């Protein structure tokens, strides 16, 4: 799954951490609902069953240290500009422990 994560490793991570890797795999910008539909599919669930996790994901992602929204609906991964990885999987979910 995605780079090297099997389903159990994905299901244990925050939806935003999945979203980083999904985007690091994608390297393209995705609308919220469509990205969510891919997340839904990664987890093997219906997006409606996520209930609380929807609002959580939205709140988490929208104030996240990763992601940048392009026009409005779409979100894009930040790695396509300088910071600590320029489109390279050199980081693999950048928790960035200190430096």
């Amino acid at each position: 799954g995605i780079k090297q994560y099997s389903q159990e490793e994905l299901k244990e991570m925050a939806l935003v951490e999945i979203a980083h890797e999904l985007f690091e795999e994608h390297k393209k910008p995705v609308p919220f609902q469509e990205l969510l539909n891919e997340i839904a599919s990664l987890l093997g669930v219906k997006k409606e069953e996520l209930g609380d996790r929807i609002a959580q994901f939205y709140t988490d992602l929208n104030i996240d240290g990763r992601f940048l929204a392009l026009s409005d609906q779409t979100w894009g991964l930040r790695s396509w500009y300088p910071y600590d990885q320029l489109d390279e999987e050199t980081q693999l979910e950048h928790h960035h422990h200190h430096h």
